């Protein structure tokens, strides 16, 4: 009789630790959203359904997989047999279904155009979706599972044990049905995920986000008066209200050509007597000989096809009164950013980034198809120009810090939860490789060492049950408002503060 194993030690202290730390953590994420209506968002709906399918499968599965790892005997009866491994599938549907959704709603929010934000009672709904389909797609699970009974002995049997495992009459069947719980529980959602959350980190860390110690208004010297009269003289042009444009020169994306129509439409007025207009870009030759032809035609019309140091745009950005931004399409928007951070009030298409960077009280938007629009909001900036706008400076400073911190945290919850989900990717790829190893190409038949298989499945086991741990503990490392909440949770109980 083979009898104890020698990590059984380890195995019920790692079960009894895990059990305890998953149960109370995850709670406490439930109390966290449930006691603080400013934790009710739809990525924290989602993550109180990832804590109740794990409290779910710490209640009803963590105790069982310990029994049965350690003894190789079921217990618990028949109908428990089925029970059981159907809610711990269940459960791992969930995980991942809402790992899935979780990223799903990020991307729209944040790489989606229109940036969607769900509803807390669509979030609901998604999560009751979830439940459906997993307790649907599992059925399968629940009607595999079988209790065998064995009777060792020689000749009379004197004793027995029931084992709990799965039934199949063919061979092709659980092939099938292993090959597809790999890809819907795992491989599927995996991929998913990593598609989605490369584009959110391309987005949030690579194209958005602005190096906050190069563009700032400290590394400009004397009053914007004695900067703005000093670039106008190095570029030959006389004192007044002075309009920038730098980008790109393209039909349809950077809108050069709607600032160039723009500039004929006002140039029969009287008021662009008193305008100046800096133009720095390259492109289309077609859009250059215009801008040139207009230089020319123009005396407060200036062209700079010559690239610039990026010391030399700041200089322009802290020495303008304002930056014309009249793209067709611009999903981040980094010259807003720069101009507002240097005191240049932003004329742009509500288009994009610049929709979300720019507000009634810091700057001036258009639509973004329309010259006579450009021309009337510049021809409205002109008159704004007869007044200090020092006040609409300032405001435009504050929005861009402001923005600059609302982008940053974006990147927190998203860094955190991408670490979530990488952790689901390692808490379950040892189950998952030794289940397709087991199930879909049939190895460990032959027993020539079984207590080396069994202690890889019994490891792979208890990780699975670490990660239910392991989320809460994220989220109190990698969230400031989770932290807070853990430790308002931690002092209510152990000192009674109730706060
Ligand atoms: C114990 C445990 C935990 C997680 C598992 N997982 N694998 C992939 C994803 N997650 C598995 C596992 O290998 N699964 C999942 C469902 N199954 C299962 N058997 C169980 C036995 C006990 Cl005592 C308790 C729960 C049980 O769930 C039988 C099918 C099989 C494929 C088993
Ligand atoms: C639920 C569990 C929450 C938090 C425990 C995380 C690990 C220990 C944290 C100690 C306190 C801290 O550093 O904030
Ligand atoms: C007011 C109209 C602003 C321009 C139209 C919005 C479209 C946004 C976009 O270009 O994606
Ligand atoms: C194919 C699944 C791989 C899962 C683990 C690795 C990726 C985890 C999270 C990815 C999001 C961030 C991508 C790189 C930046
Ligand atoms: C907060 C008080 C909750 C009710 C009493 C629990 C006592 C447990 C303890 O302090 O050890
Ligand atoms: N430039
Ligand atoms: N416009």
């Amino acid at each position: 009789y083979l009898h104890p194993k020698e990590y059984a030690w380890v195995l019920i202290a790692g079960y009894i630790i895990v059990f305890v730390v998953a149960l109370i953590g995850n709670v406490l994420v439930c109390v966290a959203v449930w006691k603080n209506h400013h934790m009710r968002t739809v990525t924290n709906l989602f993550i109180v359904n990832l804590s109740l399918a794990a409290v779910l499968v710490t209640i009803t599965c963590l105790p069982a997989t310990l029994v049965v790892d350690i003894t190789e005997t079921w217990f618990f009866g028949q109908s428990l047999c089925k029970v059981i491994p159907y809610l711990q599938t269940v459960s791992v549907s969930v995980s991942a279904l809402t790992l899935s959704c979780i990223a799903l709603d990020r991307w729209y929010a944040i790489c989606h155009p229109l940036m969607f934000k769900s509803t807390a009672k669509r979030a609901l709904n998604s999560i009751v979706i979830i439940w459906i389909v997993s307790c649907i797609i599992m059925i399968p699970q629940a009607i595999v599972m079988e209790c065998s009974t064995v009777f060792p002995g020689l000749a009379d049997k004197t004793t027995a044990f029931t084992v709990c495992d799965e039934r199949w009459g063919g061979e092709i069947a659980p092939k099938m049905y292993h090959i597809c719980f790999f890809l819907v529980t795992y491989a599927a959602p995996l991929c998913l995920m990593v598609l989605l959350y490369l584009q959110i980190f391309r987005k949030l860390w690579c194209r958005q986000g602005i190096d906050c110690s190069f563009w700032n208004e400290s590394y400009l010297t004397g009053s914007r008066d004695e900067r703005k009269k000093s670039l106008l003289s190095k570029f030959g042009m006389d004192e007044g209200v002075t309009f920038m444009f730098i980008g790109r020169f393209d039909r349809g994306q950077k809108g050069v050509d709607v600032l160039l129509k723009a500039i004929e439409i006002l140039s029969s007025k009287k008021e662009f007597q008193e305008m100046r207009f800096i133009i720095i870009g390259k492109g289309d030759p077609e859009l250059e000989g215009w801008a040139r032809s207009l230089e020319e035609k123009h005396g407060n019309v200036k062209v700079i096809t010559e690239m610039l140091s990026r010391e030399f745009v700041r200089e322009l950005y802290g020495s303008v009164d304002f930056v014309i931004i009249p793209s067709y399409f611009e999903p981040f928007g980094l010259v807003a950013l720069e101009a507002m951070c240097l005191g240049a009030i932003p004329i742009a298409s509500a288009v994009g980034g610049l929709r979300d960077i720019i507000t009634n009280e810091t700057g001036i938007l258009v639509k973004a198809g329309d010259p006579g629009e450009l021309a009337n909001a510049i021809l409205k900036a002109l008159e704004l120009s007869r007044s200090d706008l020092s006040k609409f400076r300032e405001n435009c400073k504050k929005r861009a810090m402001s923005f600059s911190k609302q982008i940053r945290a974006r990147r927190k919850t998203a860094r955190m939860l991408m670490v979530v989900v990488l952790v689901f990717a390692i808490c379950y790829a040892p189950i998952s490789i030794l289940n397709v190893l087991k199930r879909v190409f049939g190895m460990f038949a032959h027993t020539e060492d079984r207590e080396t298989v069994y202690a890889w499945f019994a490891f792979s086991h208890w990780l699975v049950y670490a990660n239910s741990a392991a989320n809460p503990i994220i989220y109190n490392f990698l969230s400031g408002k989770f932290r807070e909440e853990f430790k308002a949770a931690f002092s209510w109980w152990w000192l009674g503060v109730h706060h």
